[PDB]
């Protein structure tokens, strides 16, 4: 009983979304065009260190407008988008809700190891053949994690090319180092890393690289470790590339900080029976780029083969591992928070039992050979981002205001039309903010914000669907960011720690990037309805429409006009009741003030906005109330013309215009 | 006396129309916006002359959208006594003509 | 985390509960419970009162 | 001035027998195909006069398996205004026979 929702359900059946293979299709193999700090202009050359955590590759994308009947040209703007490519984050959260992580099924790991320790197991500790106490919890997902923290390391280096190179693997490493100095990369204020050389384990009888090592021999033990254990033939143990890519997990795992690497130690220790070839610990000049390559293509054969073959589990967490160091950049002067509320990935120390023979499957294009799998991950989290955009501002801007002396036993105000009851908080300004995680929440659980949600990403990923959902859900539910009185400035990665203040004191948590690009990308967009092509526009009714509670993004027809002459074209008089009474009307902005109008009078004097072009803020509640206007014209015709705007971006996907929306028609 | 803990005024919520922002305006045009319900002391103010206030002062012009419900348990419909006694009162004491008995 | 079993309450004859707020007492909560024990069957198992 | 990003061309979308792909002949003999979505000025790239081409040069002899998708709502629907004045306009200029497409 809720004909809004029977409604986009069914144009959603109707115009099914695209599904992310094509996103991957376009943007895969594309090289930035020009990389360069965030406020600011490049040097001439690169420093030694990547040291200013702003450096954002951007892809350009403007809007024209056109149209014969106002008195000079429009100016054109910059709608382009962002990365940060330098700065880190977390993304490794230890709660958890029914779906956010499963474990993997051994029902094809058992037989093989059974079968491979019954044999080769001195005659003298009895036979196994039971297949039942080989039942450890099968969690293989920290690798991945750790094998997308390398790719992104690498990609870093790759993009922002410092002065004086190092090799991927001297660089990782670290040998030429100081006592406690920063990695060659990811030396700044905010960079979180083990500082100083990495110091290999040790000079162990039973070694095989960086991990563990047993074997099952007639004049020998057998004691399976407690960590997991990853069974392999004696052919690929004593194999090259498999040593070096172990070197290099064991690398890229000293480096994260030491308390999150206390919490999940790496257990691996393989298994297998032959001699244990001993720790190579390569240094100096050992590891060059081919022979890199070849190890990461070994892993990454490895890991698919430690997953059951799955791939779409394997690349989500090899994305949410390589989204610690790429991330879009929010657009809005609010402060980019929706993304930070939807980034934990829930995990547990790795565990179970795995053997190796083979490939069982051979990959077209993995993520890790895609040329700058940083730019690919971050754009395949923005995809998800802005879907998440879309099902929140279902209903309304969903506000947040300050207020003096605000009761502090409910936050619920009544803000005027466009607000619809449910949202439009308020909060005292000068105790701390709130949590930001008591809106949300209660946002997505209610069945109108949710069966929205799960429909569309069912369409954008199919079967592997609830395992995202889910753990975007636990995200939002355990995210400590608070709202704060301060602005990005459009020119910064963080608020700059100093006295930004807002317009007007409120902060709007619903919107993070234009709806335009999500309509480019085809995926569902809401509210703001698409610019490209020709338009009829009816100033005497769109203002109407705007007045009673409308946002001016949806009336393309003022903006065109907004300083180009609108004055003379249109008036505004408080009301002709020809009867009752004649009263005066009013109309209130976003903030309190009510200033009243009386007499006819031109409209530029009685609202002037800022004038953007053809793109203006579209959750920005410009009015919110007014009762008591008429709109007359003040020009036969003028007011019932054509307009053409043209964007062209460059990640027009395949199906750009024929995604599912519910904007007004 | 009270009237910060006997009554409160809300906006009306009564319609499934859009929620609007009731308001009342004052003498001099002064628009003012009730947006949270919150006690009656803390939306309207005037100064407590007893029970001799100024006759015609025009408080206020008009007001829409408005609701007030009390937060006492049964005792905001009391009695109240006043006693009036000028030295100037004659025979007809109270039987003149009014308007309003 | 308030005592289970503590037994507050005993009796109570001839109570009212009337609320003074503008209808923001049937809000929601949201409770999180990330203990380091947790096993397979997170919540499947029996109870008396679901 | 822009064609570009207006229409895409695509091999063929049949749902049932077969995906298979799709190419065009031009006025030589070489018959470079088209596989992917893509946008149109590389696949093709005419010479641009401007209004006067050159009106029979069979610029593409064959093509088979092409879809054309829209990459724009509108912007592919609009209106163009062509004047020539010419010195040797007569009497009754465009008021003469012709058979050409309606």
């Amino acid at each position: 009983s809720n004909p809004r929702l029977t409604k986009v359900l069914d144009e959603m059946s109707k115009k099914p979304c695209v599904n992310i293979n094509e996103i991957r299709k376009m943007i895969r193999n594309f090289q930035p065009q020009f990389i360069q700090p965030r406020n600011g202009n490049r040097p001439n050359a690169q420093p030694r260190t990547v040291d200013s955590f702003e450096w954002v590759v951007r892809i350009q994308s403007t809007v024209e407008t056109q149209l014969l009947g106002a008195t000079n040209t429009v100016p054109q703007q910059t709608l382009n988008l962002d990365i940060s490519f330098t700065d880190d984050s977390t993304t490794i959260t230890p709660a958890s809700i029914p779906g956010s992580i499963s474990m993997l099924d051994n029902s094809r790991h058992i037989p093989a190891i059974q079968s491979m320790i019954q044999n080769f197991k001195a005659r003298y500790l009895g036979s196994l053949q039971d297949t039942a106490q080989l039942q450890s919890p099968q969690y293989p997902q920290l690798l991945a994690y750790l094998f997308g923290q390398l790719i992104a390391i690498k990609d870093r280096l790759d993009l922002f090319r410092p002065s004086n190179p190092l090799s991927l693997a001297d660089a990782l490493f670290g040998f030429t180092l100081a006592q406690n100095a920063r990695p060659r990369y990811d030396d700044h204020r905010h960079a979180k890393a083990c500082q100083g050389p990495l110091v290999i384990p040790a000079a162990t009888n039973s070694d095989c690289g960086p991990c563990g090592f047993v074997q099952i021999n007639a004049n020998q033990g057998l004691t399976l470790p407690l960590g997991a254990c990853l069974f392999v033939n004696p052919e690929t143990v004593n194999d090259q590339s498999f040593q070096d890519f172990l070197w290099l997990i064991f690398a890229t795992h000293h480096r994260m900080p030491n308390q999150m690497q206390n919490n999940w130690p790496f257990s691996l220790n393989i298994v297998s029976t032959c001699a244990a070839p001993g720790r190579q610990a390569p240094h100096a000049g050992e590891l060059t780029d081919e022979r890199v390559r070849l190890a990461l293509d070994t892993g990454h054969r490895i890991l698919l083969s430690m997953f059951n073959d799955d791939e779409e589990t394997l690349r989500y967490y090899q994305r949410k591992g390589i989204e610690t160091m790429f991330r879009p950049c929010c657009f809005y002067t609010e402060g980019g928070l929706l993304r930070k509320a939807t980034r934990y990935v829930s995990m547990v120390p790795l565990n179970g039992l795995y053997y190796y023979n083979g490939a069982t499957s051979y990959v077209v294009s993995p993520i890790h050979t895609d040329a700058h799998p940083g730019i690919t991950a971050a754009i395949e989290s923005f995809v998800d981002i802005m879907v998440l955009q879309a099902v929140f501002s279902f209903s309304g801007p969903k506000v947040v205001a300050a207020k003096v002396n605000a009761s502090q036993i409910d936050a619920a105000m009544v803000f005027g039309p466009a607000v619809a009851e449910g949202d439009g908080f308020v909060y005292d300004p000068l105790r701390p903010a709130p949590p930001l995680s008591a809106f949300y929440t209660e946002f997505i659980h209610r069945p109108a914000e949710q069966r929205i949600f799960q429909m569309a990403m069912s369409q954008i990923y199919g079967s592997h669907a609830p395992l995202i959902i889910a753990n975007v859900i636990n995200s939002i539910h355990n995210c400590k960011t608070k709202i704060v009185n301060n602005k990005l400035r459009a020119t910064f990665v963080r608020r700059p720690p100093g006295a930004p203040h807002l317009k007007a004191d409120t902060a709007i948590i619903n919107r993070f990037h234009d709806p335009e690009l999500a309509y480019a990308l085809g995926i569902l967009a809401d509210g703001i309805a698409p610019l490209d092509g020709s338009h009829e526009y009816n100033v005497l009714d769109e203002l109407d429409y705007l007045f009673n509670g409308g946002d001016i993004r949806n009336c393309f027809g003022l903006n065109a006009l907004n300083t180009r002459g609108l004055g003379q074209i249109v008036h505004i008089r408080p009301k002709r009741e020809p009867g009752k009474r004649p009263r005066r009307g009013f109309y209130t902005t976003l903030d309190g003030q009510v200033h009243p109008v009386t007499q006819d009078a031109p409209l530029d004097e009685i609202y002037h906005w800022r004038d953007h072009g053809n793109l203006t803020r579209p959750y920005s509640c410009h009015i919110l109330d007014s009762q008591g206007l008429e709109f007359a014209d003040v020009s036969n015709g003028r007011s019932r013309g054509k307009i053409l705007v043209v964007v062209n971006s460059p990640l027009k996907t395949c199906a750009a215009y024929q995604g599912p929306s519910f904007a007004p028609k």
